């Protein structure tokens, strides 16, 4: 009988989009069965975000989400911090293993509200079908100088693989990552942007805590000879060779998002081998996708917003 | 009670500078006698800011302040809202009455953290010696295009006079304003910056609620022919003919301040008849100033920070 707002005291600082295209700005005492609701398990309550592979998407995306967006925006220079503790309960059980996005779900992001509307960070959990352990990795998308159709993401592994580890054919998978994270296994992230520098921390009991620093005010990617080999390789059949503006996301307004942003869709892999995953979507029927594994589902027990801080 | 943080639940969102030059970042359970403390009166507790006319000033100013500064900064596009209810209990009883800033105290501001470090708004209370009623007015400072030494403030009256109404000699005063606010009389302000537009609301029991709208993204002062007449009298002595850059404070990082920023100092009126007030400051001896009326003291009942909101 609980609402998610009973578990997240800053619920009034978020709006939501659900997998069925519902937008809701006032989330105090709000739930909707099968998308955004509370689940009780032994001694903890969790906020569930559940979304199919193909529901009603936002105008900005081909992928379906049930995900919060922070109402108060900020530029990297003034900063912001998001802390989450969560477990992924389910990712799509179908999709083409040659496509980097298949079988994954983004569980936190910074999204830009203007300009190209790209993401300085998207944190993913990806698990191939049949595997016990999945991978957590995070992607930085360039704030492309000029035409955004040449953009790309650079993916960095936390536990397990990064997004570039694909199967060599549509239904054969790499071996499971030995150091990865199971469904139902708790982990935490913090995204702390202080004075334009994004400091990430990822922790999970029994695994190494892993930290990263990425300056969001000065690009590392301002010419062709700076594009990482990972981009040349993973985007080789797409054609993406953009460069990033010199000052990256300096002064660009953005905001946090958190929940289940499903990156497995039913688009044809031939149209985009990195992001169109060709999964089973049952012609958009949400109840049939839910009955056959064609969805993602992520549970959070803590989601806190605060100000950016100097790492100690 | 004793700590101002028992009255202001958001005390951890502010830092302070006191009139003796003390800076303190963590204000929970913090008070300093004679500067920042709580006074109980009839059935309400108030947070008191008290400052001499000449204490230890910030590097940025010739005036002394005991004043909060908001820790988390913002640009006008993303916005912010400050609400306060207060009463002014004392302004300096000495000063050259010809000088526009004399006998006044700023009780709320937006202050820029970069660039020229100018203020999109400072809210003043000013009361000539011996008057019962003082005036509340607010100043917008241009974000000067080019050299800031040509900057100026434009003052708009709320109740009573604006800053430009001065006495005819150093020691005599204009008539009391018909509509002003007495020492000890409560009034409220709200500075609500939503999508770059500043909406002000001022209210006090038994006076008209007054509202203003000022766009902080698009200057009304881009040509010399737009400089208001007011500036031509006040600033005649001083060389201030600047114009403002076209997009005003767009993208410039700001934050709110609230407290007692005393505008009466001991500087020579013959050097600057707008800001150099020639008051008695007893060689910077704070005790002697407090004993002889050379100070400002403002009590707040409420002080809340929030997001900017669309008016309605
Ligand atoms: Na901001």
């Amino acid at each position: 009988t609980k609402y998610p707002s009973e578990l997240i005291p800053q619920m009034d600082e978020w709006k939501i989009l659900l997998g069925d295209g519902t937008h809701k700005e006032d989330l105090v005492n709000y739930a909707k069965d099968d998308f955004f609701y509370v689940e009780h398990e032994n001694e903890t309550d969790w906020v569930v975000f559940k979304t199919p592979n193909s529901g009603i998407t936002s105008r900005t995306s081909s992928n379906t989400r049930t995900e919060l967006g922070q109402k108060k925006h900020w530029i990297p220079e003034t900063g912001g911090k998001l802390n989450a503790t969560l477990k992924v309960q389910h990712v799509s059980t179908s999709g083409d293993a040659r496509v980097a996005a298949s079988y994954s779900v983004v569980v936190g992001q910074i999204h830009s509200d203007e300009g190209h509307e790209n993401e300085p960070i998207k944190i993913f959990y990806k698990k191939f079908p049949g595997h016990t352990k999945g991978s957590v990795f995070w992607n930085y998308e360039i704030n492309t100088k000029g035409d955004n159709s040449k953009r790309w993401d650079y993916s960095t592994a936390v536990w397990g693989y990064d997004m570039s580890v694909v199967g060599p054919t549509a239904t054969s998978y790499p071996e499971e990552p030995e150091d990865g994270i199971a469904l139902g296994e708790e982990f935490s992230y913090e995204i702390n942007v202080y004075e334009g520098i994004m400091y990430l921390t990822f922790s999970s009991e029994g695994h190494k805590t892993i930290k990263f620093t990425k300056n969001l005010l000065k690009s590392n990617f301002t010419k062709k000879s700076d594009i990482p080999q990972q981009i040349k390789t993973l985007y080789a059949s797409i054609g993406r060779d953009g460069i990033e503006r010199e000052n990256a996301y300096a002064g660009e307004i953005q905001y946090f998002k958190l929940g289940a942003y499903n990156q497995t869709n039913g688009k044809s892999p031939e149209d985009n081998l990195v992001w169109s995953t060709g999964a089973d979507v049952y012609d958009g029927d949400i109840a049939k996708q839910y009955a056959n594994g064609s969805y993602a589902e992520v549970w959070f027990k803590e989601a806190t917003l605060g100000s950016g801080s100097a790492p100690e």
